[PDB]
């Protein structure tokens, strides 16, 4: 009886598998996932951009990037607030870079940014991007703190 | 001892079969499934029917059928916007049925509807039904696009 | 054979295992929750106190508990509604204590409350409490029917 159980473990085991896959389906679908798109998910929480990087990479996910228009707008309306992107410049000065790797294609700046300011008084200058209400970006202090939008793959 | 291992295993997966069981019911209460009722759940995406049917499907649901006022009101406010329901005549012009079978018992048709329409000059007349934010029916084209609310049993 | 495909059915077991975990952190992630905070979730259902508790429990979380302002305020946008709270008087008239056990380290009494009114015509006094308009308390009859929201550990 011992390859009888073995196999019917076996089978828990696969039908267990492919419930949980259902059940990530179910939930991204009713979290806002498009067919054959990017989904981006938030709760609504400001932190310093290392604490975003952090809580979405322990979500198996990454920092909200977007790389078009339409992302871009799919994202502010998942924010609703000031949020980061994964778009840094701590690497190189004046070069962005996606968190996760290769120069910035698309960009979608407000007027007169980036400026790399010192301003704000919170050491250094702005080597992370946010994007504000109307969808632009802006670079600002990753010490600041800002909503959390994590990005999981199409 | 291997049928000792594989006992504690067989534990192991029965947790874990608990455990899943568990998610699902806190993913559905999140989602608003209320006791003894029949869940509704979109992604607010717009799109033909075919697909409307072809994502529920896959989700293991069906396209959203509403079977009397409470549910109508239900499904109304999951979709927030104008959505289709699983109901055609497709097959027999004035005939309509649910996409699980039978005919059409309960409707609340706006006033003036069905009137299988045409002159969207698209694709035949209005094969599809729908439901506007005012929570009644309106027969259309099955080739526009509406919100996708897919039901999942009580 | 045997003892490598008991092998691997471990390693298929305890991958299931953390993947089940990670599913349960996104989810309470798009549910709102905040680092290292607890937090509420509701279906938005009216039912009698009993309901709440049973349903809370079955959900292995508990009925929602504001243990001060920033909470009681969390509960209050969650629920959106008149919700009810994890707190009673039913074992000692006159004596609110947590459903969780112990006395109360925070208060957020509306003037003229709680009164234990039988005016309600559904017999007994008040021993239960619901969270009104203002964020502000009220003790209420346990049979009356309000928004069950549960909470779930930081
Ligand atoms: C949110 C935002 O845009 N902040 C910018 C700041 O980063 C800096 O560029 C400053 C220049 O004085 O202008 C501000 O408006
Ligand atoms: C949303 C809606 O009701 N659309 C209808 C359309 O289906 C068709 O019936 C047309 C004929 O006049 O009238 C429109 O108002
Ligand atoms: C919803 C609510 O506040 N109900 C209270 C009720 O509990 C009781 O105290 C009554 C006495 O008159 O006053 C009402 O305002
Ligand atoms: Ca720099
Ligand atoms: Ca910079
Ligand atoms: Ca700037
Ligand atoms: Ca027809
Ligand atoms: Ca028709
Ligand atoms: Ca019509
Ligand atoms: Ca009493
Ligand atoms: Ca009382
Ligand atoms: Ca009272
Ligand atoms: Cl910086
Ligand atoms: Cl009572």
């Amino acid at each position: 009886a011992i390859e009888v159980k073995l196999a019917n473990m076996e089978a828990e085991i696969n039908t267990l598998k492919s419930k949980l896959e259902l059940t990530n389906k179910l939930h991204a679908f009713s979290m806002g996932k498009k067919s054959g798109k990017k989904f981006f998910v938030t709760n609504h929480e400001r932190m310093p951009f290392s604490k975003v990087k952090a809580l979405c990479s322990e979500l198996r996910g990454t920092v909200a990037i977007p790389r078009n228009a339409e992302e871009n707008k799919a994202i502010q309306e998942v924010a609703k607030t000031v949020a980061f992107l994964g778009i840094t410049d701590e690497v190189t000065e004046g070069q962005f870079m996606y968190v996760t790797g290769g120069r910035l294609t698309y960009s979608n700046w407000k007027k007169d940014q980036p400026d790399d300011w010192y301003g704000h008084g919170l050491g250094g200058g702005e080597d992370c991007v946010h994007i504000v209400d109307n969808g632009l970006w802006n670079d600002i202090s990753c010490q600041a703190s800002h909503t959390a939008v994590c990005e999981f793959p199409a």
